[PDB]
């Protein structure tokens, strides 16, 4: 494809996502051994390499709906992923959610048409798979790591023309926005594959408290090792 | 109310809802002990009493999104339930969905406007409480019960005019059309309580098999052990 | 052969009256009908059949909401040969100048449900009644004495609704009161090619709250029940 | 004055009459009143005042589709006090039982626009015509020895639709007659507190083929027009 | 033979240009074209041909609103090999930096009407003009010496809008002038594989409460005309 | 968080291709003075010289959310005034082959991006009339056959409803690519100008495709027709 210049068998079965392709150039260096780079088509870096003996990738899917889900769709139908797991940032709109809270989506709400595109313009339940789930929650218990579960948002704006709209949101408990979830949960059911996403709170949209674009790149390590943990824990199950 | 004629503390703060009231009737006879009835009103029969010494209640909440709604946010609001699991059936879509099936709907799609109405017109992910879905998936294992946890559809017309709809259930692997959990999580989220669905398959929607209407009112117990069993877990932390 | 009704074919008569609630249909039919038997009562969603004035007549509820009663429209329909089904239910009123216990007849009824967009590929269809069973309507209740309103009915979705400044928009249309129903059951007799009317008693004020008990919609709601039996003995004999 | 009507207040009736064409209009006007004169001419859209058997009516065209019967519609209502709108229109048939030139009377009005969604917060407005206008309607029919059907017409956007398989839609759900403009006369008249009604003459059958000619669409529907105007005296008399 | 245009293959110029008004079309032939001739005369819509400096153009009224508009615009196209349709109309401005009598160039036009939705699949159509057109526009009145603003047209439903709040939102994002038209003649332009644009001069303020008379609306927006016309020369030419 | 620029590192102008690698090759190859301005999740931007005049590339990455962040921030953030999109695009008609530019007068679309601006009305996303011309005019200069017109800016390239792409060809929509219709959005929100030029990489029917290496460093036509476009709006 004009997307992914890897050759079948070069991707695990298993890949985490983070949008930003320099943060999965960090995770891979950082907890993966004997890592080779395998994808570098538009700056999309994707990396192979083992955590505790076990293989997994991390590849870049970019920032929304439209980007992570031509990448999503093409590795679970041209290169057999079986599980997807995005590990992304997300905005708070709840007050009792903090900076550097890790979530996670066992639902995605969205205000994107692409799930209405896929199922008659009724409402598809973007959810992720339950076991994989699991797998999250009870590795951040083993890791001492406060977790929530619920539903995330993923918007197509982030610069959205309707603020009140996280109003809404915070009363119906979204535990952080984001901008890809419910795209990667509709490619997953589409295609026959499994996918979660965890987020790691980086910006509070009621308070404006921020973290830096260094932080976001490198510094979101509790939502990686949740993740990586998980994998294992489905593995053993 | 117009619905529940009942005083506050009649109800449990849990209570399980199939949407036969006679079906409710034989679960309370049934399963728990010391049962009084606490609501008649419409014929919507509700009562409570002991589960292992345990304080539960049941209580019909009828057919569609519109009548359970109804009942679940005033058991909610005025009779301080906490937990709602509809004990419920469902029609299958899916070759490997059989009769008698018991399936766990971590999330419910719809064709009904009423999350659309609360949702600014977005895509709200109806998704049950992820404690009492892991208490649900739990219970069954101790209980031997093989269960599928996914999607629901929840429809607002069983006697559907577009019928091909049901292939694109099945290709997103829809566990089960029934017609109230969408509308039930909608409410849970809504007024700040906690919900699952848990079916029975009663139809296939494929093979033409169906249960009679003493079958659907009186043998579907594996889910209500389930049910039932996931409290205590849930109570257990 | 139903999940829904244990009834045989001739068990219903060709008009049935439908309340929501399955306790106000065992009231009308013994109140009103002589020689009445039980014919359903899976669900516990009753029904009967007996005459008034000699003529067949049956009573059954529909449940609340419109996927419910659509349901039970449909089988009468396909399944029992029901020709008009006449809903006499309750409503809540959004105008000041609808009263607790009038009666409206639904010539049309709005809706915020999606059903009648499924059907009509998702356009607006005007969920009316059938003409000459309205016409039989106002007429019965002419006879009676019994004033009447007639126009659209809304037909809600979410009783407990997140939008209640909706009801300013109802209430400037001029909709004369809000149920759950009437829309549904008016997209099933289209569908399957069959007659309804709804007619309701104004049994709550939804801008004041003035409300009537559990047992007076239950059991007190006559005056539309004695015009509905009255209006199908008119179309018989128009 | 609006751009639309160049009249002054008292120039027109209660009740005013309205083809979608104006020389209709100018044809009714000749052929059915007396004392006539014209009232309006602003962008060709002819209306006249005269008296239907000593009865003070009026009778202007409309224009073509929604948006142009809309405007004429409100500010009749609005600045000229009309109080009944009689829409007197031509229709195409999709039923098999329906014929060229039968009447139809559209008790309710499908749509395809999205004007209604606009008033109504998105949801299903049912437009409706006035009951009591379109009772008048049928009795007067019944008077004229003129057969009618009263149910529901579809108001569409697109005469030359991108969609002709709604047709079969519409046929399913016994549609009587395709035009442009009920669903949007209902619109205004309870948007803005006034009574309507459309009664429509079948001037295609878009199963068939078969159209009737310009000239007859304009000077040969009488039938529609004589029950229009008994429809009136009937509704003045109670 | 349609029902809409009593005129014959031939009657008609490849290019037309269309007002709503089907007096302002007369008056444009009357004051701009030589050797004019009627062609049609149905509904009072009328339409004329005559020549602009020895070139071959008509001018025809197309009625208020996208329903109408779209009937004439495709019958133009198909049955009369009409290759050029150019709406000069009129329009109200939202903006503060647009004024009464400025002429406005729509290379898009956004809208509230359904009728796009049903041509293309419910996402989103954007109408547009086509380009040589619109440069042909632009070109003309430099030549002309009229100031122009180039961009989007709002084509609404409803003139009495229940919505003066989308007024707003039309302002924030630089709609240039409020018709009701040329959305659905892009829409019929592309559907049937012809080229549009349109063209108004602004008669109302929506803001300043500014509005032209009627006579002012149908023979003194002459600018447009110039423009229109001057820019099928140079389209010619390319 | 997505920009890691000071105001005054953009250009008035920025062409953005959705490639960042692309932005490398445009910056290396047509422009001189070069530095790069901006490299946050790889998004690399640069600005340097054409003939003189000051010019920026970005790239905007794949998507109408991915682009409306950069080009809002652009925008509002380092004063833009003038967005140049330098896309691929799917072609859908019989008359539109590989390598074929098309200037996007319009964008269709299938996202909800501009319902939720425009009162879940229908928005016609379109160009800068002035831009449009420019580069009409530029192309007629430089030799280049382009047909102006509506593009498709699309949610989903591996849609559920191929069925569109008939309608879109009988609506004759030049190219489908997955961006303008929302930077059109973004420009009319904040106030600025916008224009969106492909080049034709893959025939959606026939098949035919190009390589991922061409379409990184090959597609000049669009881009010289662009650059020159920039000078003919100075000028005008
Ligand atoms: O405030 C926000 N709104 C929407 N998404 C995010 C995210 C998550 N991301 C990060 C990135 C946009 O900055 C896109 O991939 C979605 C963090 N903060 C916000
Ligand atoms: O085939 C089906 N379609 C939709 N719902 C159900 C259900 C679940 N119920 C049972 C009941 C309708 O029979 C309503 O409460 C929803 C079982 N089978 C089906
Ligand atoms: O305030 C109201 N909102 C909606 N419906 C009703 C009705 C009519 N019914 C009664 C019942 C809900 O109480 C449902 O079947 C529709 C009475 N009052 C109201
Ligand atoms: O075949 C049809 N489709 C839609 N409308 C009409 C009508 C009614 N009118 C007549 C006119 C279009 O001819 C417009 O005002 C609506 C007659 N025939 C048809
Ligand atoms: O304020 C306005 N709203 C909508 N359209 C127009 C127009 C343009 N026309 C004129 C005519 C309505 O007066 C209809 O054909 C559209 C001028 N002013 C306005
Ligand atoms: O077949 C196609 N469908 C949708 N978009 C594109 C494009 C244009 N792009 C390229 C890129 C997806 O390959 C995204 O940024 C939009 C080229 N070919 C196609």
């Amino acid at each position: 494809t004009p997307h992914i210049n890897a050759e079948m068998g070069d991707f695990a079965d298993v890949v985490l996502m983070p949008g930003d392709p320099l943060r999965a150039k960090f995770i891979a260096e950082t907890f993966l051994q004997d890592v080779r780079e395998v994808n570098n088509v538009r700056g999309m870096l994707g990396f192979t390499g083992t955590y505790k003996g076990r293989k997994i990738s991390v590849m870049g899917h970019g920032m929304g709906i439209p980007s992570c889900s031509i990448y999503a769709k093409e590795l679970i139908t041209d290169f057999g992923v079986k599980k997807i797991i995005r590990v992304g940032s997300c905005g708070a709109v709840r007050t009792d959610v903090k900076l550097r809270d890790v979530v996670i989506g066992m639902g995605a709400c969205t205000d994107s048409k692409v799930n209405r595109m896929r199922f008659k313009d009724h409402d598809y339940a973007a959810i992720a798979d339950f076991e994989m789930t699991r797998n999250a929650v009870d590795a951040a218990k083993a890791k001492g790591v406060n977790v929530r579960v619920g539903n995330l948002f993923s918007a197509d704006l982030f610069y959205t023309p309707d603020p009140q709209m996280f109003d809404v949101m915070e009363k119906y408990g979204i535990l952080g926005v984001e901008m890809e979830a419910a795209g990667i949960y509709g490619v997953a059911a589409e295609f026959g594959a499994k996918a979660l996403t965890i987020c790691t709170v980086s910006d509070h949209i009621r308070t404006g408290e921020q973290t830096t674009a260094a932080e976001r790149q490198t510094t979101f390590n509790d939502m990686i090792e949740i993740a990586l943990e998980s994998v294992l824990l489905g593995d053993n199950a």
